């Protein structure tokens, strides 16, 4: 839980005790009993439903605001899941996070800065979402991805952009 857990967060592990994870957002609006929670948020055109094992807390009434990757099951939130729910943007401001708190509780402090940078090292691929000239699903670098679109816009009339996927 020291180590290790700085070791999950590096590693980007799938957390010990997975707590779910949020899709979309609007007015948190949960059920109540049945051995699947029959979770119904709102917003526009979607809804809400989950399902998970019996032991869980969820710490949320039905009212406020439900968002992206919020406390669900309550634990160690899914960075993985967490990617494609609140996007790139918020992981990399999560993982320092949780990562600088194991530190800070032995005493021992560094810079954000250090941990800044690996976290980013581990965002550089994004999967390939819309082939224009290489394949799709591919792994690959998102800065090899800028010359991509800048190129073939600014300088050339190829006008097929591909759609990556941001990849944790």
């Amino acid at each position: 839980q020291g180590l290790p857990r700085v070791i999950e967060l590096f590693e980007a592990r799938r957390p010990k005790a997975k707590a779910v994870i949020s899709e979309i957002d609007g007015v948190v609006r949960i059920e109540e009993t049945e051995e699947k929670l029959s979770v119904f948020v709102e917003s526009e055109g979607f809804s809400k439903e989950y399902k998970l094992p019996k032991e869980a807390r969820l710490l949320v009434k039905d009212g406020d605001y439900v968002e992206a990757g919020q406390p669900l099951t309550r634990g160690a939130i899914d960075p993985h899941q967490l990617l494609e729910a609140k996007g790139p943007e918020a992981v990399e401001r999560y993982l320092v996070e949780e990562i600088q708190k194991v530190y800070r509780a032995q005493g021992v402090k560094l810079h954000d800065k250090h941990i800044e940078i690996v976290v980013r090292q581990m965002m550089k691929y994004v999967e390939v979402t819309d082939p224009g000239d290489s394949r799709l699903l591919e792994g690959q670098v998102l800065e090899k991805w800028d010359v991509e679109a800048l190129n073939e816009r600014l300088i050339a009339e190829g006008k097929t952009p591909v759609a990556w996927k941001p990849l944790l």
